[PDB]
């Protein structure tokens, strides 16, 4: 009973901080906290990690990394889980991009600087600008999708603040085009994006950015949720 509106189910992808499939560049020194992968890019289009691999075919460390690194060309059972996990993304991402009767449609004509979010799906048909801090508000057990049909941009220094006890595990966003978070910023969700998600110096992130292409990074702290 009570809100209608279901969880994405990312499968297998949940157990990712970042999932894509061309690479993840970093530069500068990330905290990262949960699992990273790629596939069916391999290994080496992981880059400025200090990545090691001295102890087990399957994965690889990082000293930026609390979790692990898993590549499409490393050893059982790592390429059929990460293909797996590939094929959950873009089911999540369909699943996300496919749900119907929004409640809300072109909130701000595509530019949210200022507003509360209140709980269910919303959708613009349009790129999504984020230019001030933004309020996502609801219950632990409420469930947010926002489709972007184009890129979402979230300003420096912009924050999403949590109220009333809104969950980021709760929070999905489904971008057609690239994501793009500013330096200093502060963002609260999963992130499915069709195609990159970039963060620039010191922003953070309590989620997952799931990208179908690549991710790039620049000294940020990325927190799996839970």
């Amino acid at each position: 009973s009570g809100q209608t509106l279901d969880l994405v189910n990312l499968g297998v992808a949940a157990n990712f901080a970042i999932l894509s499939k061309t690479g993840i560049t970093d530069v500068y020194k990330s905290a990262i906290t949960g699992d990273i992968g790629v596939s069916p890019a391999a290994a080496t289009y992981i880059t400025g990690f200090g990545l090691t691999q001295d102890s087990s075919t399957t994965y690889a460390t990082s000293p930026q990394v609390t979790g692990l690194i898993y590549a499409a060309d490393y050893s059982t059972p790592t390429p059929s889980r990460l293909t797996t996990a590939v094929g959950d993304m873009q089911i999540a991402y369909d699943n996300a991009a496919g749900r119907l009767n929004p409640d809300f449609l072109n909130l701000g004509a595509g530019t949210i600087g200022g507003k509360t979010l209140t709980p269910g799906l919303y959708k613009w048909t349009s790129t999504l600008n984020i230019p001030t801090d933004i309020t996502i508000s609801g219950s632990s057990t409420d469930v947010w999708i926002f489709q972007v049909a184009g890129n979402l941009n979230m300003s420096s220094a912009v924050r999403i603040t949590l109220a009333g006890g809104a969950q980021a595990k709760n929070i999905f966003w489904q971008t057609a085009g690239a994501v793009t978070l500013g330096s200093t910023s502060h963002f609260e969700g999963n992130i499915l994006s069709q195609t990159g998600i970039n963060m620039k110096t010191a922003a953070s992130i309590n989620g997952r950015m799931m990208a179908q292409t690549a991710v790039t990074l620049q000294m940020n702290t990325v927190t799996i949720p839970q």
